[PDB]
């Protein structure tokens, strides 16, 4: 079980609302990578909450893609949460940014960007 395209659309704040929000000021996607970075998460968000959302960009039937899939949660302060999520390829990561940026989870709109590699 993962999120649908329609549910993601229902949960996204409008571009107008996005223009007013302090957390989307000077938003930059970054350089395309298969790993994404998610901020402005509610403090009580669990791994399985983010799996529900970002599991959509994964074919769990493929071993290759299961191995590539990784979620790490951590502090963003001070009240908020951050996550790094490894996805199976850049194309999937770009779809994640496009569809999940501004998505409201537990009363908070998430900010989804590219991350730099998990390994240097």
């Amino acid at each position: 079980e993962c999120i649908s395209r329609r549910e993601l659309e229902k949960g996204r704040i409008s571009r107008e609302e996005m223009e007013t929000l302090s957390v989307f000021r000077s938003y930059e996607p970054g350089e395309p990578n298969c790993r994404i970075y998610v901020k402005n998460l509610a403090k009580h968000v669990q791994e399985k909450d983010l799996k529900y959302i970002f599991g959509r960009y994964v074919d769990f039937s493929s071993e290759t893609q299961r191995i590539m899939f990784d979620i790490r949660l951590m502090k963003e302060g001070r009240m908020k949460g951050q996550a790094f999520i490894g996805l199976p390829n850049e194309k999937a990561a770009a779809k994640a940014l496009k569809e999940a940026n501004g998505y409201v989870l537990f009363g908070k709109p998430m900010v989804v960007q590219f991350a730099r590699s998990a390994r240097p």
